[PDB]
């Protein structure tokens, strides 16, 4: 039967986004952002006669963890990036927080926007979401994001405790080396997935990433006698997402009298929220069928005499990047 492996290491060099460690351009595209609102935090702050609260930066999201993958046609970039305001949180709603950073932004590229988790800021071809938090030493030693949106009532209107270093890290610490290389390949495959079969509904990149460090096992085969180490990463992503699929719950909805299978992923580190709760249960019940056919075809994937028709299989989940070569 015909491996893919090469395949998939291909698939992988042309899906993945170099990290800030390694991409000057989202660097300069994240340093611009972040210059425009100091610049623009000035104008703001000169208006209702008191000094500019300061931040500190840190990078954040995929592009930070080395999981990030390039965007189909139309598609924009999503540069995370959290801001460590000098302010306690007591003393200011979370929301009226945000709003300084979106009026510093104002001007800046198609301007911003307050959502309940960031405040975003638009750019042709990518986005800029800004976490925004309260400083620790002032706020009695804890790290909170600002949560709640312009629109938003007063009980969903909080400083929420966040943990990204910590989730960062346990992401980076799971495993090591080509181990470590599997597991962020195996990611960015699924981002691929989610951003072929999903509309612009979508499994989150976060939850597929919180998936992945519960139930993610290496798949590779040491020769006995050389030690020579190969990866097969189709049988990696195999395991990978029954493991998923076992872990849907069928959970009955009142409101809509029948029930949804749901599948509950906590975050690692503070607050330990269920990173897929926003989806609805007729979203997750196509998420688990298109998990479902994702499975079937991976499965049949590694029963092709030919090439042609494994890599075929595999094109139809993953897209028109995943090499099909010519029977
Ligand atoms: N629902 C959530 N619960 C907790 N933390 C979250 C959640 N959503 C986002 N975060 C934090 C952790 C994420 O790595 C970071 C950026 O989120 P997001 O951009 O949605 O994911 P990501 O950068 O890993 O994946 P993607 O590659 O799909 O953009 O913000
Ligand atoms: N705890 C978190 N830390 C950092 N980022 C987060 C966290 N939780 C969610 N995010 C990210 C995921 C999203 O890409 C972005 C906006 O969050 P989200 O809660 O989806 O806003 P929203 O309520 O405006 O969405 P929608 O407009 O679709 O209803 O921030
Ligand atoms: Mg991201
Ligand atoms: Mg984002």
């Amino acid at each position: 039967m015909a491996p893919v492996q090469k395949q998939f290491r291909e698939f992988h060099d042309r899906i993945k986004l170099a990290q800030y460690d390694e991409n000057q351009t989202l660097r300069d595209e994240r340093d611009a952002v972040l210059t425009a609102v100091r610049e623009g935090l000035k104008k703001v702050f000169a208006d209702r006669g008191e000094a500019a609260p300061t931040f500190t930066p840190f990078n954040q999201g995929s592009y930070a963890m080395n999981t990030g993958v390039k965007p189909l046609e139309g598609g924009e970039y999503d540069i995370d990036v959290g801001i460590i305001l000098n302010i306690a949180k007591d003393d200011h709603d979370p929301v009226e927080v945000k709003k300084w950073i979106r009026d510093a932004l104002k001007d800046y590229g198609n301007g911003a926007e307050i959502r309940r988790s960031c405040v975003t800021v638009f750019k042709p071809g990518y986005h800029v979401d800004l976490a925004v938090y309260a400083d620790p030493e002032l706020s009695g030693g804890t790290l909170c994001i600002a949560k709640g949106k312009e629109n938003s009532g007063d009980e969903h209107r909080l400083w929420q405790i966040s943990d990204p270093q910590g989730f960062q890290d346990r992401i980076a610490s799971k495993l090591s080396g080509d181990d470590a290389a599997q597991f962020r390949r195996c990611i960015r495959y699924l981002k691929r997935w989610r951003d072929f079969r999903f509309s612009s509904a979508a499994p989150l990149g976060i939850g597929l990433t919180a998936a992945a460090y519960w139930w993610f096992q290496v798949s590779k085969r040491t020769d006995p006698v050389s030690q020579n180490v190969t990866y097969d990463d189709r049988d990696a992503l195999e395991q990978f997402v029954q493991t998923m699929l076992d872990n849907f719950h069928d959970t009955w909805d009142s409101k809509d009298q029948r029930s949804y299978p749901r599948l509950t992923v906590e975050l690692p580190v503070q607050p330990y929220n269920d990173v897929f709760e926003k989806m609805t249960g007729m979203q997750m019940e196509s998420f688990k069928s298109k998990l479902q056919a994702l499975l079937n075809a991976l499965k049949t994937a590694k029963s092709r005499l030919e090439l042609h028709d494994a890599c075929k299989a595999l094109a139809d989940h993953f897209g028109s990047e995943f090499p099909v070569p010519e029977k």
